[PDB]
């Protein structure tokens, strides 16, 4: 079918050449001479696009625009006018013009506007598909052999880019990308299992990990005289950063990086290591009062403010600081109210827990299983949360306050698929990606077993002597109710183990505009 | 802060007059000579906008575009080029350019591009805020006096328009709109309570209501030889329709209307009325085993036969993702039927589960959030692809709902017995004790087509955005339910609901 163009201009005879050109390109043009005729035509037809003059006897083009946009908000309107007046331009933009062309007009400029306003999505979709096919082999090479840490960061960033871009592209491309990501996770699990014990043993040569994060990314700003908000969104994957960065770009410029969470990729271990600057085992040894056992009923992350204080002292720094923890926008609304009273501190730490709650809810909440059924829906829901919770205005307020922001997380999460059998663990019956126990029964081939937890900076109970971790998108399952257990947890989001999504996480340094 | 412009052109010397024009208007222009220089400049700075030539010694501008969009996806890029080749246009569009200007360029056209691409949101917001203030008095007049049903539809449509337009704009203006809406709902409750009984008693002259919907909106299409999908989205109000229609407009043209749900504005009553063509009193009589929506296909069958028609039809209900993906995979097999009825469930918003309840408080705390969630569900559930596939089958689509929901605000006291129903907007009981001035009171359910067991059974309905609260733990339940989304009562949102006739493009 040919696209239809309604063209209102009182001097349409002067546009004959351009109409002929459009008709030769395959467009059907209906010309009218006034804004009232244009309104009537839009009322009784479904034109694909409207071209409007501004200065016409009768109602002006800007008045016609308003009425047309009321009738057919979804139809593009292009203003084609001789006026060079800035206030006309501004009122056209404000009336939701799709484009604005000052006369005289090159007919090819009209063709550009038609392609862009009527076929942008299918043109971008085809170009994406072409570009992915032309890079598919390069990506497979990019993840081959042995990669440096910096190469893993680039690779994972490129895979996430394609995951998002291929939402808007041919499905078969999705299947190809899924399989490439599957391979990347298999290779990354290898990379981690081969080096992990040595990363903990040799702190000087290891990539930035949870206990290094404040020293590497926060202290240098503070020591250079900058005021910093450290915003920890629990359970925030790289692809969620990518989904919210466009919104934040209105208020901040970015320095984007990633770092490695320790194992287990879980709050009790990684987030306390962030805020203490220590491996969990060093927290227990140096500050036994701050470390809560895994078997305890006491909350595991209630000593982060004392931990931060010890970390600041340990490095002989004297920074003033605050610490606030948020679970609901409502207490988040309180914090937003009192946010400017934090302007006295060099360092203001905010923990947002809602995304972690939402993520766990993908297991037991029917609403969340529908709203985050897959990873594209998860990202979309993350964007809606960010925008319509107090988070958006928190970031906007902080920017007005002139603070730099360090936006990061303690770990990500991964959608799990295939079960791994296990038995006999203690106090880890809740977690599906790592277990702690003594006489654990499992297949050593299917996990990463730590038989010496003290070698990788982990404490434990006397009743437990080992950790085991799942890799890739496996999840632990018990035999006694295996088949219900497998059906219930398949395709849920889980953290604690080894994967790109869980361990390779964003840390963004942001400067207000 | 000054807006910064990166401008890559091998002939930037010839563009000195344009640079000067822009610098006089406050723009800071950095000129570079090549695509590689432009990439490096973008990599090491934070320009607000990039102006890019196509044909330059070294890499092509289309190559620079791709890399710049990779580094800074949120930065707009305007192609300024002597090229008029269609394939260059297409590649630029496909590379996500913001604008494409063919040389020679009027410097005022550059200015237009800078305003549109850097200040559009703030320009639209101020225009909306100004335009709302200019209409404020006229809108108050529009809802004054005695409004016909058609005038109620136009007023509600205009209020919803301003509600959505104003969410991208001044917060105080939206608060004024909220008050106007509250006054509209007060006046609409009066319109309903004054007319409700007469409407049910007079099918030949009443506005279109639940039991009339098929007769009024579906059968005339089928009698005209058209084939129809009747898609009913549970609990989908007018502002939710307005939130998803731009997505649908890629595939359909629209004839938009609204109709009135019966009371209670709840699925067991309104949706069974739709599919049977009867009031619930008669439904319960004739389909006791289906009286609470388990299979409605027999109802639809009896409705068709009652009107002496012979339509082939299917009936399908999608509760969750699993079965929506199935239906989508087999959707063309429904081509054998003249009438295909699909029921889609939106997310349950009255779930008392602890988790579901916590999710709602964060994710749907206000109406803008509720609309955003609807758009996300529509796009990433199978719903969007369903509508897309049906459009390829050449069917007319009637898209509708059985009732809406309203965000409740203030409590209304009621005392009932232990068997009293749980709904926050309507109550049924023999022992109900309430202030009659605060509710719409139906002392005899049978006289407005509602079933009941006891002579002393009554229905009472909240109006506006009230909700019922029992005395026991009144303070706890008032805090717990305030600002939740509920249905069953009398409001524009719950009762005046969309029915859209769509034709595939
Ligand atoms: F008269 Be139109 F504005 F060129
Ligand atoms: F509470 Be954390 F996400 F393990
Ligand atoms: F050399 Be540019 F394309 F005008
Ligand atoms: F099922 Be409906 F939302 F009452
Ligand atoms: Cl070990
Ligand atoms: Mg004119
Ligand atoms: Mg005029
Ligand atoms: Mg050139
Ligand atoms: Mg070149
Ligand atoms: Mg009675
Ligand atoms: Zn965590
Ligand atoms: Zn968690």
């Amino acid at each position: 079918r040919p696209y239809t163009v309604l063209w209102a201009d009182d001097e349409i005879d002067l546009l004959k050449p351009h109409i002929l050109f459009l008709e030769q390109k395959g467009y059907q043009v209906t010309p009218v001479l006034s804004g009232n005729d244009a309104i009537e035509a839009v009322q009784n037809n479904d034109f694909d696009i409207v071209f409007l003059d501004e200065n016409m006897p009768g109602i002006g083009g800007l008045d016609a625009l308003q009425k047309i946009k009321e009738l057919k908000p979804y139809t593009p309107v292009v203003m084609i006018t001789k006026s060079e007046e800035e206030h006309i331009m501004t009122q056209a933009i404000g009336g939701k013009i799709a484009d604005y062309l000052i006369k005289p007009v090159n007919p090819n400029q009209l063709l550009l506007s038609l392609k862009k306003n009527l076929q942008q999505h299918s043109i971008i979709s085809e170009t994406t598909n072409t570009n992915y096919r032309q890079e598919f082999v390069q990506l497979g090479t990019q993840m081959s052999g042995k990669l440096s840490f910096e190469e893993w960061k680039e690779l994972y960033r490129r895979i996430v880019f394609w995951e998002i871009e291929l939402e808007q592209a041919d499905r078969q491309m999705g299947e190809l990308l899924e399989m490439q990501k599957q391979e990347a996770n298999r290779l990354f699990a290898r990379f981690v299992t081969q080096n992990y014990r040595e990363w903990i043993a040799k702190p000087d040569t290891r990539p930035t990990m949870s206990p290094d994060l404040f020293k590497q990314k926060v202290f240098p700003l503070l020591d250079n005289g900058e005021k910093v908000f450290f915003i920890l969104i629990d359970n925030f994957r790289q692809d969620q950063w990518e989904s919210v960065k466009s919104m934040l770009s209105e208020f901040y410029t970015f320095e984007e990086d990633m770092y490695l969470s320790i194992l287990p990729t879980a709050t009790q271990y990684a987030r306390n290591a962030i805020f203490s600057g220590l491996m969990p085992l060093q927290i227990e040894k140096m500050f036994p009062d701050l470390w809560v056992d895994e078997e305890s009923e006491e909350g595991k992350n209630l000593n982060e403010e004392p931990m931060i204080r010890t970390l600041i002292e340990r490095y002989r720094k004297h920074y003033s600081f605050s610490y606030n923890k948020v679970y609901e926008t409502k207490f988040g609304e309180r914090l937003l109210g009192q946010i400017r009273s934090l302007s006295q501190n060099q360092l203001n730490v905010i923990v947002l827990n809602f995304v972690d709650m939402m993520s766990h809810a993908r297991t037991d909440s029917k609403m969340i299983r529908e709203l985050a059924s897959n990873e594209a829906a998860y990202r979309s829901l993350t964007k809606s949360w960010f925008k319509h919770s107090t988070t958006y205005n928190l970031f906007r307020s902080i920017a007005e306050m002139g603070y730099k922001v360090v936006l990061t997380t303690d770990h990500g999460t991964i959608q799990v698929k295939n079960p791994v059998k296990v038995i006999g663990d203690r106090s880890t019956n809740t977690n599906l990606r790592y277990k702690i126990g003594k006489n654990l029964d499992y297949n050593p081939k299917e996990v990463f077993e730590i038989k010496d937890p003290a070698s990788v900076g982990l404490p434990h109970n006397n009743l437990s002597d080992k950790f085991i971790f799942t890799k890739e998108d496996d999840f632990f399952a018990y035999p006694n109710n295996y088949n219900y257990y497998v059906q219930y947890y398949r395709n849920t989001f889980q953290h604690g183990g080894i994967s790109l999504e869980e361990m390779l996480v964003p840390v963004i340094t942001m400067q207000p505009k």
